């Protein structure tokens, strides 16, 4: 049944596996309440934080009758609020994360494992109240985590502001399965499908009774190494990551799971919002149901000590079950009986654990982690630290865009640091001899795109990790890189740039300087502008230096993995292992460079004429004209004087002839998807137009200089 | 299964009906290749129209071989395509039509109805090519037919640009049926559903075999007459248009129609875009397959003259089937054998009718109206000129928008006429002293809010008929039209207003004037500069002089009854008969106004305390202050210490309470959801922060002014 629009229906429909070009534009500026001027970095730097602090710190001993807070103190419930704002992030797409606070919107706020993080952002309101247009709820959700943390006397590495709220959800692919906790995600061995990195459909990364409900500690240990991993965690970051979390608070399943109400966005109105109404009890405080699981892992559940690890040794563990009938471990032969508080006055209780808690005793690697601090806890502190503060600024992009008066100095290998300029910077004319210089290198206008695009398209969005600053390039890996094709030419690229480098800095006026990084880019922008006047047309490409070069020992190559392209439709690029076909990855690869459909459009076109492709070949190339710049691949896709057929030889590749029968142009599904596709071809027929040519180029020169801009918040 | 958002995967999946705001998101900026300075006014005004005209008319008579041209001229099949881009049009929400040129998008592209006009489409972009930004495909599209109609002998009544192009479709409700032709629409005796338009999925207006694919002409008839009602049409205009139409060229249905590929958004690439590819014969021309029926109306297929009613009475018919197995009629006895041309050269056929042809001679009205046209040919052509010019036409808005040197001036009754500015207009000092002079008319802030938003908000952007200007508030029906409530007031508000016109005029600085319809505007705009001091702000709420007087004779009764709100979240009205709960028609009655999320939301907490709503009711009326114009509403929505329920007399409100068990305030759907919804809810904590109160005014009053300008395209 086809629904009204306003309740969902659209062409998605009738289509199922059209492609959707509404990811290019997500959060449009018409739904943002803002306007155009706001700027969130003057704003948050106004905050005194210091009131904020105190601000926060009283929301968290001001019990509230609606859900009542365990010990009356709702920090242990923050920190895992924030834990779980930070945890959905990933390593292969950069997605999920804290860093756009999409905690608060669908499917997040909906997904079970955030069950009563609803009430736990609810209570934050008075502070926002307060602060208003000074704080994005992205800032405060994992601020509070981090003064609930420092109130209970944990004392952390630090913080940054800088995290912009946003209006409508980013949408991410979260897995294929169509049912809250499902599993259709393993293969072979236990793979896990790319690029997940959570166990089952709803979760953040593990199940707490053991995979599948399974509560074996040694399996799950294999569950938690991996998908930890994927959220750029090894096994000391794990195990402190663990262990100073469940240190404070508790579960909750005081009672039955089916006498909790429906998920946020499916609660009736009168909810506000909020969801899993539980009719067991008050169906609050004592009666809480959240997890199902009802454990207290500490005796000190609001401070900061040892105990977690000295309860975890300091007994025998056996199977039971919570009131809600879920898995955890207590303590063997009734030790420790009443040692435990309870959260609302009652009596104590026996210690307990998760399943997943004993994995960090059971495994092995775990084991020789945790012991070690049973003894050094102050070893515990600080790699919990470091791991917390990685953990909620994983996708903060580079450290430009770190606010506020709590941001530590120190550099971090994890943040793929960049030096700080030096020097001077080239002006107007140093910039404009340097032009000519290169133009004179004997580099081609192929190479100099080709090698100007592979470094600023390296950028994701998503965690705004990559891009041309660094001159990463010539480092591993991304020298190293298929796409990259270091057997294509490149290193002769990088020699001739730093020859030039240098020639320009032994012979600088006075103390101006150029990172070899700039020149990559400023390369680029020469080689365009002379195809400019190679197609009649008179330009400047716009550029901005600042960029610095980073070394190999300040490049971490391991996790600079993620960011291989494995397919990019902008250099007719296209690996093996994609979920989906070239058109698709087109897109989503658009998408994590922040591009919009005209943008998209433009610089394939331009790409394609100027020889940006892989291996230089012929596809889509749509002219006769040499490294010139012409709109020239527009007109010709929607010449129907050609005729197109997949190729013989079946290699997702394409023929097009002419009236004679001979092949005259080939192209791949990257190429056509833009005289087949509706809304794509609309676009084609704005830029081959007729009168269209000096808007191509003006638009196309706007895309690129966006591109090679895009990790630049250093200027911003 | 759930999908990557790039494959079509969203929310939408988890919770099927939840409340999409992506309705008040369309052809966002982001997405428009054309840049924010594009101005289509500017640039088609450039435009050569004779040069355009005779580029169109080549491209009619050089056929291409891909799809060669019937009779060797394309001018029927493009009068065909601009019949279908106009004929999507309904009048119950005034969506469809060719006024934002869908037809080259989802799902309209794809429409079996729309069979063959992908390639009609493809045929013009030697034209799009050579006017560029000048000339939109919208515009296009329709002159194209305007111009095959002239070109073959057909004077028509005139034309006007103006079409702005779109870039993304506009997504609009066409029917519950999940499948091509389904019908599950009619109910009763045979009322089609509200606000259908088409009496299976697919269609223009009716089944060209009779209902259901029954060859009945006398039941046909009961839908052709129904169906162009619901697109305007009335019984003269109807028949006016079928024969007009079908005087030109032919139908296709060579052979089998399975073997035609798929529709153009499910074929494959190398198709560019266009479908229905045929391995019968040459698939084209001959061989040619659009409908399955294979009629040639006239045997002038490519002239102006009344040949189509000379055979239809001139022979008697019987039924039957054209080669690929449709119904059809044709000539008895062998009657008029070999006297219709064949489109290729071929040998010739007898006379042939649709089933929905013949009705027009079955049909005791249309017998009548058909008849008199067979001996007053001057009659029909007259009569064609007209409604042809108002079906691609009728939703062009206010006369004010049609451009170009081929607009007629005379004023048409259709077109909700209103008169010229026939004098000066107020200046800066005579509208701030009408404003004071409204402030003591002893008139109150919520009867000159409610009065101006009533005559404003009857504006719907899809059509763009109605609005303030016409002051037609005070004629039928608007001012007896339940939700502007005769009853209440609003007579003795539009008296007090008519003294308060009279007594400026009777008195004015020489020769300036104002309008009773400026002024029911201006009222309101003073009544909300009062509650803004009431509420200690000072600000001056911009208004546009202009709107002149229409009257009851420039004012059809019926055709302005489609514009009856049956719903207004604005005014808390909602009356009987809507097909969804109240908080999708708000959404999609702010779809109607233009109006963005943040637009939607600032007005209904404004509206609110200025006591907006219908019979004054305190739903939603959250706030001690009279008149008053606060965030309150915000504020209070977000008071956690209110508890809400439904009302217990069950009657679609709410009763939320305090601490101490007692109602505090009473809400409905429409107001409940800006606190339930999750990104609604997110606009409102911007608006009820404590720094807020300034902007939400600002934002208030920009919004306000807004709806009170829609229709002013006089000035724009
Ligand atoms: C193996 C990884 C983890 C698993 C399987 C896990 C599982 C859980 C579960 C099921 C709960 C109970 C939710 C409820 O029903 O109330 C919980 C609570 C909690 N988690 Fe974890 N968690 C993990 C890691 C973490 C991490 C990394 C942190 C932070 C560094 C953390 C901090 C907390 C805190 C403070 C609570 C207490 C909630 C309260 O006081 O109301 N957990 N964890
Ligand atoms: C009772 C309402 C109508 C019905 C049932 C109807 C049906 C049809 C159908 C089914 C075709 C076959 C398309 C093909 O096989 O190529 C056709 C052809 C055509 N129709 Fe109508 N139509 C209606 C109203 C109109 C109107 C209002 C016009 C414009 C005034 C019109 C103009 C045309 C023209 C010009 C063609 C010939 C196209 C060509 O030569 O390729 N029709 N009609
Ligand atoms: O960012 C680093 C680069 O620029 C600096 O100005 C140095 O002089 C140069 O030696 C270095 O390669």
């Amino acid at each position: 049944h086809m629904k009204y629009p306003v309740e969902g229906g659209g062409n998605q429909d009738w289509w199922p596996n059209r492609l959707n070009l509404k990811v290019l534009h997500q959060n449009p500026a018409v739904a943002d309440p803002m306007g155009a001027a706001f700027d969130y970095a003057a704003e948050v730097a106004t905050i005194d934080v210091d009131a904020l602090t105190r601000d926060i710190e009283e929301v968290m001993t001001t019990s509230q009758p609606w859900w009542p807070a365990d010990y009356g103190h709702y920090g242990p419930l923050f920190i895992r609020m924030a834990w779980h704002a930070a945890g959905t992030y990933r390593i292969h797409d950069g997605r999920g994360g804290a860093g756009g606070g999409m905690q608060r919107f669908a499917p997040l706020n909906s997904w079970p494992s955030n069950a009563s993080l609803d009430k736990a952002r609810r209570l934050l309101w008075p502070v926002k109240k307060k602060y208003g247009k000074k704080l994005s709820w992205a800032d405060l959700i994992v601020f509070a985590g981090n003064c609930a943390l420092e109130s209970m006397g944990f004392k952390t590495f630090g913080f940054g502001f800088g995290r912009v709220d946003q209006w409508e959800p980013d949408e991410v692919y979260w897995g294929k399965e169509a049912t809250w906790l499902g599993d259709e995600r393993y293969s072979g061995k236990r793979d896990l499908e790319n690029p997940l990195a959570a166990v089952q459909m709803g979760l953040i990364y593990v199940n707490p009774e053991g995979p599948n409900g399974n509560p074996d500690p040694m399996a799950a240990a294999v569950d938690i190494r991996e998908t930890f991993r994927r959220m750029a965690m090894n096994d000391v970051e794990t195990a402190a990551l663990i262990v100073g979390g469940h240190t404070f608070g508790k579960t909750h399943g005081a009672g039955p799971a089916d006498l909790v109400g429906p998920e946020p966005e499916a609660a009736p109105l009168e909810q506000m919002g909020l969801g899993w109404k539980s009719s067991y009890g008050t169906g609050t405080g004592k009666d809480a149901i959240t997890s199902g699981i009802e454990v207290v892992w500490t005796n000190t559940p609001t401070k900061w000590d040892n105990s977690f690890l000295e309860i975890l040794y300091g007994y025998e563990w056996e199977l039971t079950k919570s009131p809600a009938g879920a898995w955890q471990y207590t303590a063997k032969d009734g030790a420790g009986a009443g040692t435990i508080p309870d959260p609302f006055g009652g009596p104590g209780r026996s210690p307990t654990m998760l399943a997943t808690d004993l994995s960090l005793r059971v495994d092995p690697i775990y084991e020789r982690i945790t012991r070690r601090w049973l003894e050094h806890p102050e070893e515990l502190a600080d790699e919990f630290a470091k791991a917390w503060y990685k953990l909620i600024h994983r996708d903060m992009g580079p450290v430009a865009r770190y606010l506020g008066p709590l941001v530590p100095k120190q550099t971090l290998l994890w943040q793929d640091p960049v030096p700080a300029v030096s020097h001077d910077l080239v002006g107007e004319a140093e910039i404009a001899s340097l032009k000519s210089q290169i133009r004179a290198s004997g580099l081609t206008v192929s190479q100099l795109v080709s090698t100007a695009w592979a470094a600023a398209s390296s950028f994701r969005g998503s965690d705004k990790r990559g891009g041309a600053n660094g001159g990463r390039i010539r480092l591993q890996p991304q020298v190293g890189w298929e796409v990259n094709d270091p057997d294509g030419d490149l290193r002769k690229v990088i020699r001739t740039l730093e020859e030039i480098q240098e020639s320009f800095n032994s012979a600088a006026p006075g103390n101006i300087k150029v990172s070899f990084a700039d020149l990559v880019v400023l390369g680029g922008c020469a080689a365009i502008e002379k195809a400019a006047k190679a197609a009649g047309h008179n330009i400047t490409v716009p550029f901005t230096p600042g960029r610095t070069d980073a070394s190999q020992e300040q490049t971490d190559v391991e996790s600079f993995a993620v960011l291989e392209p494995k397919a990019d439709g902008f250099r007719n690029y296209l690996g093996k292992g994609n979920p989906l076909p070239a058109e698709y990855m087109l897109l989503d690869k658009a998408n994590l460079l922040t591009l919009s459909a005209p943008e998209m459009t433009v610089l394939v076109g331009g790409l394609r004429v100027l020889g940006a492709n892989y291996k230089r070949l012929p596809l889509g190339v749509f002219t006769e004209a040499s490294e010139s710049l012409t709109n020239d691949f527009f007109v010709n896709l929607l010449d129907m004087g050609i005729t197109w057929e997949p190729s013989p030889a079946d290699d997702g590749t394409y023929q097009g002839k002419d009236g004679s029968g001979k092949v005259k142009w080939t192209g791949s599904r990257v190429d056509l998807v833009f005289g087949s596709n509706s809304e794509l071809r609309a676009l084609v027929e704005v830029y081959g137009a007729d009168d269209a040519q000096p808007k191509f180029v003006q638009d196309f020169v706007a895309a690129w200089d966006k591109v090679m801009n895009l990790d630049r918040f250093d200027v911003r």
